[PDB]
């Protein structure tokens, strides 16, 4: 997250950490079983890892849990990063509380100027590199999908919108794949490209998941 705050520990518990070694992609948990993040996030042999802060240090609220199965969306292009979504299951059930819980899917779409938070553990620098060990929060809004598609003409599709700020300074970046975008208390996003981090007319681009809600709702039902 680049131009954010740090959001405090355990302030954000639907933020999840997938580790295959090391951190590399964030995720969201919205069910006691159930993980959902970015399909560019796809891999094999992934640890969730719930209740973090500080990902380089075990301070005690943490749980550690292997995923059995991971779903990445049947149509999933990563060329374009059309329907970039995936599902993750748990091999155990999450013990849920006040600093793990997961967050409501929506009922409907979020309209531009809407605010949100946005979280993870990316890169803060827009040039160079540093990475946090603890959590980064910004908060956004929704852009208009004119405004979106004027920033990468010919590259937006129906399953996507762009957050952020025109003037650039603020945006997610590398590391923050598949991480929340949440408005309201419901999960509407997920960070999935852009160009860049915080260049001036180009805003972070995001998975709309008010599209997916019947998907994921039958894949979860079913496996
Ligand atoms: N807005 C952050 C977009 C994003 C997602 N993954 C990335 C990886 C590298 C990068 O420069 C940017 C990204
Ligand atoms: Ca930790």
């Amino acid at each position: 997250i680049v131009g954010g705050y740090t959001c405090g520990a355990n302030t954000v518990p639907y933020q999840v950490s997938l580790n295959s070694g090391y951190h590399f992609c964030g995720g969201s948990l919205i069910n006691s079983q159930w993980v959902v993040s970015a399909a560019h996030c796809y891999k094999s042999g992934i640890q969730v890892r719930l209740g973090e802060d500080n990902i380089n240090v075990v301070e005690g609220n943490e749980q550690f849990i292997s995923a059995s199965k991971s779903i990445v969306h049947p149509s999933y292009n990563s060329n374009t990063l059309n329907n970039d979504i995936m599902l993750i299951k748990l091999k155990s059930a999450a013990s849920l509380n006040s600093r793990v819980a997961s967050i409501s899917l929506p009922t409907s779409c979020a309209s531009a100027g809407t605010q949100c938070l946005i979280s993870g553990w990316g890169n803060t620098k827009s040039s160079g590199t540093s990475y946090p060990d603890v959590l980064k929060c910004l908060k956004a809004p929704i852009l208009s999908d004119s405004s979106c598609k004027s920033a990468y003409p010919g590259q937006i599709t129906s399953n996507m919108f762009c957050a952020g700020y025109l003037e650039g300074g603020k945006d997610s970046c590398q590391g923050d794949s598949g991480g929340p975008v949440v408005c309201s208390g419901k999960l509407q996003g997920i960070v999935s490209w852009g160009s860049g981090c915080a260049q001036k007319n180009k805003p972070g681009v995001y998975t709309k998941v008010c599209n997916y809600v019947s998907w994921i709702k039958q894949t979860i039902a079913s496996n």
